[PDB]
Formats: structure tokens, sequence, C-alpha cells
């Protein structure tokens, strides 16, 4: 198993009306910190190295896992004094790996991936993306791919009816981005747009939910008891 990298230095939510101060992966999911239980299915995983790249109110996140730590895996920090931008903080990281390849997950996600699976569908790319295919993914952004799974675009939120989810879960050899040009970037705005190498989507049906998502906050409480 890779390691992961677990994305989680963003602000608090940011809503038309409503703005956030806890950390968005910090939320309590019933008893539990929303980045806890998404740890935990890591670890059920088999993932035994996370690393947590983090940058806003980093030292609540580590004061919390030092006093209840929901893994046994190694967990790793990496703190940015100022934000790098999601493109800036796998960069970044990739320092602490050792390995050509490793996992990248969104800190506000929880997705009931089949990581194994995910790992094997990625062996003959240097990028590949976690796209989960949903029956109303108008709350999404979503990917748009050919006939042979091929990422073409993103696409924004605001579509009725089916579509495969942008989960933001990736899997890179570090090859491609650990000499960016830039120190600070935006994965999705500025390297995607650039990336010339073979990018495909492992598409499936995995149980997803975006912490951002107010419809999916509720979701998660009522999943989690
Ligand atoms: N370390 C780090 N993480 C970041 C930074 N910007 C965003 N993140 C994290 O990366 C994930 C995705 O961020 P972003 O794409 O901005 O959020 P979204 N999907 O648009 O709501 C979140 O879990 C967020 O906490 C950054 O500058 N540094
Ligand atoms: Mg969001």
């Amino acid at each position: 198993m890779y390691d992961v990298v677990i994305l989680a230095g963003g602000l608090g939510t940011r809503l038309k009306s409503v703005s956030g101060d806890i950390p968005k992966p910090m939320v309590d999911i019933s008893g539990k910190p929303f980045l806890y239980r998404l740890m935990e299915y890591l670890e059920d995983q088999g993932v035994q190295r996370i690393i947590l790249s983090l940058s806003y109110k980093a030292d609540y996140i580590i004061d919390s896992v030092i006093k209840d730590n929901p893994v046994n895996s190694k967990v790793d920090f990496i703190i940015e004094n100022e934000p790098l931008g999601t493109g800036g903080a796998i960069k970044n990281a990739c320092k602490y790996i050792e390995a050509s390849k490793f996992i990248v997950i969104n800190g506000d996600t929880y997705c009931e991936l089949d990581y194994k699976k995910f790992i094997e569908s990625s062996l003959d790319s240097d990028l590949q993306i976690s796209g989960v295919e949903v029956d109303d993914v108008c709350r999404y952004g979503s990917l748009d791919i050919d006939h042979d799974f091929h990422v073409n675009s993103i696409v924004e939120k605001g579509r009725q009816g089916t579509g495969i989810i942008n989960s933001g879960t990736y899997i890179l050899s570090k090859k491609i981005i650990e000499d960016y040009p830039h120190d600070k970037f935006s994965f999705e705005l500025d390297f995607l747009p650039k990336f010339t190498g073979v990018f495909k989507a492992f598409v499936t049906k995995a149980y997803f939910i975006d912490i951002g998502i107010p419809e999916d906050y509720y979701k998660a409480c009522e999943k989690f008891k």
C-alpha cells in the first residue's frame, strides 16, 4: 500500500452566507473529527503511513491528534507557514516520499474507495484520479472523460442528473510534480492544464461525502450513528 498525503491546510468552510472558523476536516462527526474517520478508513485499507499537509490552524490539528490519534499507522506532519495551494502542498509533500508513487486525498472528503483496486488501475499511468459515479451530481464538481476514461476537463458543479464526481483523490508519480517550477500553485487550476502525460479516471460507485457541502454534513452525522 502506498504512502497517503492528506491535504488539510485550507481555511474553514466558505459558503455564500456562512464562514466557518474550525478547519473543515475537524468538524465533529458523531463524536470524532471528520479527519479521524477518514484516517480510520485508510488504516482499515492497509495504509501504514499518513502525511498530514497542514497550514491553517495546523497546531490545533496536531494537538488534537497528539491527544487522541485514531490510528496506529505512522503519522507525519508538514506545516506550511504560508499556504502553498493544493499543488504546492503536493509538491512540498514529495520531500517526505521515498517511493516513486503515492496517494493524495482531500481532507474534506470521505470516500469508501477500494484503494487496492485504485492502485492496480493506476499502474500504467503517472496520474490517476478517483471518479465517483452518482445518480445526482448537481452539488459536486464533476469529470469530463472519454470512452477510454481519459480525463478531458474538470466541470463545475450545477449539473442535474448523473455524473462522475471530481473526488480530488489521486495516485501520482512524484516525478511529475516534485520539480514543478513554482512553490505555490493550484493542482486543479495550474498543474492539470499543463500536464501532458497520461491522465485517466478510476470510476467506481463508492460512498462519497464532501464535508464542505451542508447536505453531506447531515448525511455523515447520520451515517456514523
Ligand atoms: N496544505 C494545504 N492544504 C490545502 C491548501 N489549500 C487547500 N488545502 C486542502 O486541500 C483540500 C482541497 O482544497 P480546495 O480544493 O481549496 O477545496 P474545495 N474542494 O474547493 O472545497 C482541502 O482538504 C483543503 O484543506 C493549501 O494551501 N495547503
Ligand atoms: Mg469545498
